[PDB]
Parts: C-alpha cells; structure tokens; sequence
C-alpha cells in the first residue's frame, strides 16, 4: 500500500477517532476511485487485460481496507460503541469490517478472480443455432414472441448457456464469501447482509408483509393464468397447476408487464402501453434520459452534471465490442463523476428503468458531501426506492398525456381498472420473486442448501411463492439462480422487495405533501416543490442515521407497512377477487407436480 495511503498514528479514544475518519476520508476516495474506474473500464469493454486490471484494484483494494480496519480494531476495538458522535460509530464500525479482506492474500486472488470470471460468463453468455445475446434478443423474444416453442429455445438456452458454468465458480466463492465474514463475527454471509436493516425481527417482519400481499398476488396469477390459457390452450396451460415460466413476459417470469395485452380487462378505453408511441415518435436513449432529468428538475432536485452526459454509456455500442447491458447507476467517489450504464432499448418499461437507475444518481448527487462511509442509503430498499417513486408519478394516464404520450383523457372505473391491472403486473406480480431470492441464497450461506440441492430449493421456492413451473426438466447439473444477474454479480435482492413496499409508503407521504386529495394511483407529484424537499431530506440524510427515524420523519411511521400498497391497488384487488369467483377459478397451484409436455417438433 502507497504511503500516502496507509494509517498513521491516533489517540484510543473518541477525540483520535475523529482525525482517524478524516485521514480514512482522504486516501478512501482515491481507492474507491480507482476500484470503480477499473470496474468501469472492465464493465463497459470486457476484455482479458481489463479483468486483470480489475483485479488488481480489488487488490489494492484489500489492503487498503486491511491496513484501516485493522488500525480501527487495535486502537478503538473496546470502545467505538460508546462514542457520542453516533456518525462517528457509524464511520468506525463500517472500517472495522474488513469482508473479503480478512482473507490471506492468495484467497483473496482466488476470491477476486471468482468474481471476475462470474461476471463474464453471465455478460457473454450466447444463445446459438450466429448467437442471440441476452441483451437485446432474448429480453425482445421474451417480451413479445407468443409462439410456446420460440419462447421455450430462448428460455432454457439462456438458463442453459449462463447457470451450467456458473455453478462450480459460485460453490468456491460461496466458501470463500463465508470465512471471510466469519472472521467480522458473522454466523455467515447472508447474516452481514441482513444485518444492514438493524433490525433483530427483520425475517419475522417480510414473512408478516408477505403474508398481507400474497392474496393479491394470488388473484392476480389465476386471472393472468386463465388468460394465457385462452391464449395457449390446456396442453400447455393447467388451470389448476403453476404457469410455466417462459410465458409471462420475462425471462425471470419477475415482472408481466409485457403481456398486458393480452390480460387487459376493457380494451376499448386508452391504450396504456405507450411504447408503440414512443417509437411512432422517434424517441431514443438519450431523450429518455433528458426526460427522466426534467421530472428531477420539476422538483428542484439536482440535474444530472455535465460528467453524467459525457462519461455514461446509454446504448448498447454497436461496435461489437462486449459491454456488462444490466442496467446500473454508478458514483465514483470523487463527488464529480457520477453515471449510467444501460443498454437501453426504447420500451416503456425501459422509461421506467431510465428512472430506477436516476433515482440511485440522484441520491448520489444529494450525499456526495457526507464522509465516505456515510454515502449509502438508509439503507438498501431506500436506494432502490427512489426512482421507483418518481415513476409511479411518471405512468400515470393524466402524466403520460402531459409529455405527449397518451392522448386520449379519460377517468372512469373501466379506465382506472386497466391502470391498475398494468401497474399490478409490474408490482405484485414481482413481490414473491423479490422474497424468494434471498431465502435462496441466505440458505446456500448457511448451508441449509448445499451444492447438491441448489436447483431443487431453487425451483421449490419458484414454485412457493411464484406459482411457476420449469417448462423443461431440470436436474442439478442445471443452476437455473446462476441465470439472474445478481447471483453471479454477487448483488442482494431482498432490497427489491424492501422497495416494493416502501416505494408505495413514500408515494403517499409525497402526494400528501403535494396537496393532493385525490385516489392514490392518480397522483402525480411533477412540479411539486414542496414534495421535492421532503424527498430531498431523505436523500441528503445517506446512512448517517438509522433508517427507522428517517422514515418516521418522512411518512410519520417508523416501520415497513404494506398498507399504502394495499389502498393504492384496492379497487384492482376487489375486482379481480370479483372476476376469479365469477370464473370459478382455484386460487393457487395445487397440481404443484405439474409440468407442461414438450412442442411437438421440439427443438
Ligand atoms: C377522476 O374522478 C375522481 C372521482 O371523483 C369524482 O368526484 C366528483 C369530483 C365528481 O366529479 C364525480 O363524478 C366523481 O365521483 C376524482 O376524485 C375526487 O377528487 C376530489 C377532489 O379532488 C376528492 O375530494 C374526492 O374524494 C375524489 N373522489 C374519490 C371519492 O375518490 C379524481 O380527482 C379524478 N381524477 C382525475 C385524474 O381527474
Ligand atoms: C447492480 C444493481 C443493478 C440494478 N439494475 C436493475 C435493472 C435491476 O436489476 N432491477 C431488478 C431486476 O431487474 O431484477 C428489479 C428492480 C425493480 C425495477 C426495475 C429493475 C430493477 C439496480 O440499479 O438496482
Ligand atoms: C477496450 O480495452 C482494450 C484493452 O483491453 C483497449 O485497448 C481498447 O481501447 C478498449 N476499447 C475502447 C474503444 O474503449
Ligand atoms: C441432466 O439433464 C441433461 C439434459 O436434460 C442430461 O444430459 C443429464 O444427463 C442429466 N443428468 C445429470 C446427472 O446431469
Ligand atoms: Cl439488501
Ligand atoms: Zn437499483
């Protein structure tokens, strides 16, 4: 480690602490720039050479945050927790905890090249028989082919071609990832992860949301299953089984926006799915982003700097050249360069998603003052939450008319239903994929589930909470988790369903604020100074205190709570109770043995 760089002399006490934070402050944005600008360099140009450049920042890295952590233990092990400046416990209990750098320094290459060869073979991962790319051929196919067959290649090709080799690299780096945090004091890596909500009932807590919510989920599914099997008929559609996972839109079966036209209660009112507009007018990436920017602005938040404009990748290069397409929002560290990597395609799910990842610069932008350690959220689901937030306002009918989306004006019951049945197939239909993915893998770290049992709790868990169904045999040579992004880049998700539900919280803090006195999913909160700077509170706040009290501050509640979601989908969840007794619909899967044949002439 670079002198410059290395720990001096402190006083054991609190006093010492202080001008030690300062000292960590200046030499810690130089690492996490570095690390950041090669993950950057790798990310959006995968090559050889950048993986090992990667690595070598990772390194360096390590011994950055060995050397400060293990300075943070000898002088303030007996007494951080005592201190009177609660940012400062918060600054000395996140340099305390070294991860990956409490392993000796070839495990730690092991662990860092783990990584790096992961992240490759998911981003290069091809379909073939001239080879279809995740991103964007599949996602297109998974989107908007209806042909069972055409569906069923792109579906396990891609669990094919990414989870068979992920799964020997992902049992080593599960190992490593657990010896490394067991040396912090962690029963195992999902215990550090879970431990960032500061919350002893946390898994007692989501059990008690998603015991709220399933029942929209339920109703939802079996409306969504009848009208698929209208669609595809009953070789292929149980109605009393799990739907098999390929139809429903996406390749995680993880949200169902794309088949809202075919689930569409009353198709003769506004068409909502404003994507054929946005390409009838000839929008692009880069218009997509100016107008996420503007909803931002309409708030007096920050607008994205000149460094964002310059420096993000926001198409997918046509060079050839292979680029990392999953979307993410990115701070360096240095309070200056700030960007978005996405190989955006012209969508409306992709306007929402050009949100999702603004809202995470954003919050960048609001915290880039506060000390290192403290430029996070409060914590994870509220990162997620922002932009999410922003574009509930964004879809709404009244909104889209404004930006020259939607012409038509219409607002009677058939029309609110029609909404909220497409926003249900963006939100409920993904609050058991959001639970599901983290018990996975918090069992995979305690070792509940070992290497032999992966694809057999995976699909239990599908099947659970999902009520889906693999349209192929799987056995455990297939490692259907590894096909998901976070997985093999070692990303949460727990956050995501944190999101879902608080998202909705926030929704109805902000209209409030708004002045609003209207339905919920009516709102639109643009050009509203006054909700901005409540939002802005929240942004500007990053970790410095508990997550708990900044929500209280914000929606006057100290606590996660489904019933913001529940008012705001009330007159979609009565109906569809209403259509599926009607239909005399089973609620649930109780065929869960259920599996679809094979297409006749399959492949
Ligand atoms: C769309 O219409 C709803 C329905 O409410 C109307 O109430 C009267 C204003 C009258 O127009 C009736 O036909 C409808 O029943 C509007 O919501 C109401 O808004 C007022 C004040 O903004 C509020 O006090 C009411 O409680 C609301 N209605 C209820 C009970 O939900 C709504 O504002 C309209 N939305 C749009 C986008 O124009
Ligand atoms: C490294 C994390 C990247 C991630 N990228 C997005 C596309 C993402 O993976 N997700 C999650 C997903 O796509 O699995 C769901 C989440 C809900 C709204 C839109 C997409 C969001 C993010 O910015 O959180
Ligand atoms: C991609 O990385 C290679 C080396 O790995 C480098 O020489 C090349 O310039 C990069 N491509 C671009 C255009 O960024
Ligand atoms: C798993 O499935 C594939 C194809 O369906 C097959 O080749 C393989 O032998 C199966 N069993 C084992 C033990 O992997
Ligand atoms: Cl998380
Ligand atoms: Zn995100």
């Amino acid at each position: 480690l670079d002198p410059g760089l290395q720990p001096g002399q402190f006083s054991a006490d609190e006093a010492g602490a202080q001008l030690f934070a300062q000292s960590y402050q200046s030499s810690a944005e130089q690492v996490l720039f570095q690390s950041v600008a090669a993950s950057w360099a790798h990310d959006t140009n995968i090559t050889a050479e950048n993986a090992r450049r990667q690595e070598e920042a990772a390194l360096l890295s390590q011994e950055f945050a060995e050397a400060w952590g293990q300075k943070a233990k000898e002088l303030y092990e007996p007494i951080w927790q005592q201190f009177t400046d609660p940012q400062l416990r918060r600054i000395i209990g996140a340099v305390r905890t070294l991860g990956s750098a409490n392993l000796p320094l070839a495990k730690r290459q092991q662990y860092n090249a783990l990584l790096s060869q992961m992240s490759r073979i998911y981003s290069t991962a091809k379909v073939c028989l001239t080879c279809w790319s995740l991103d964007p051929d599949l996602t297109n196919i998974l989107a908007s082919s209806r042909s069972y067959a055409m569906l069923l290649f792109a579906w396990e090709g891609w669990h094919n071609a990414a989870g068979i080799p992920l799964k020997p690299l992902y049992e080593d780096f599960t190992a490593l990832s657990n010896e490394a945090y067991k040396q912090d004091g962690f029963t195992d890596t999902g215990a550090y992860w879970r431990s960032w909500y500061n919350s002893p009932t946390f898994e007692d807590d989501l059990e008690h949301l998603y015991q709220q919510l399933e029942p929209l989920y339920l109703n939802l599914h079996a409306f969504v299953r009848r009208a698929l099997h209208r669609r595809y008929g009953d070789r292929y559609i149980n109605l009393r089984g799990p739907i098999p996972a390929h139809l429903l839109g996406d390749m995680w079966a993880q949200s169902w926006e794309n088949i809202y036209d075919m689930v569409v209660p009353f198709p003769d009112k506004p068409n909502l799915d404003v994507t054929s507009t946005m390409l009838q007018q000839g929008w692009q990436a880069t218009h997509m982003f100016r107008v996420a920017e503007e909803f931002f602005t309409s708030l007096e938040l920050s607008p994205m700097p000149p460094e964002f404009w310059e420096g993000s990748m926001l198409e997918k290069p046509a060079d050839g050249r292979e680029v990392v397409c999953h979307a993410s929002a990115w701070d360096f560290y240095n309070r200056a360069d700030f960007r978005i990597k996405q190989c955006t395609r012209v969508t409306m799910d992709q306007l929402s998603t050009v949100h999702h990842e603004m809202g995470h610069i954003q919050y960048y932008l609001q915290y880039k003052d506060l000390p290192v350690s403290l430029r996070r959220g409060a914590n994870p689901g509220f990162h997620e939450a922002i932009g999410d937030v922003l574009a509930l306002s964004v879809s709404t009918p009244e909104h889209l008319h404004k930006i020259g989306l939607l012409d038509r004006v219409t607002n009677d019951t058939e029309s609110d239903i029609n909404y909220l049945l497409k926003m249900a197939l963006e939100k409920i239909a993904f609050l058991p994929f959001g639970y599901l993915v983290d018990q996975w893998r918090w069992g995979v770290f305690s070792g509940r589930t070992p290497p032999s049992r992966y694809n057999f709790d995976w699909w239990y868990l599908r099947t659970k909470y999902q009520g889906i169904c693999p349209p192929v045999t799987r056995n455990e040579t297939h490692f259907d988790a590894g096909a998901k992004f976070h997985v093999p880049n070692v990303t949460p998700y727990i956050r995501y369903f944190v999101s879902f539900v608080l998202q909705f919280q926030f929704h109805e803090a902000l209209c409030k604020e708004a002045g609003y006195e209207g339905p919920l999913h009516q709102c639109d909160i643009y050009r509203s100074t006054k909700a901005g700077a409540k939002l802005r509170k929240v942004l500007r706040a990053g970790s410095s205190r508990p997550w708990q009290e900044v929500l209280k501050d914000m929606v006057g509640l100290d606590a996660l709570d489904a019933q913001p979601l529940l008012k705001y989908f009330q007159l979609v969840t009565q109906w569809l109770q209403e259509q599926n007794q009607q239909n005399g619909e089973v609620l649930g899967w109780p065929e869960y043995q259920w599996h679809p044949p094979l297409p006749d002439n399959y492949p």
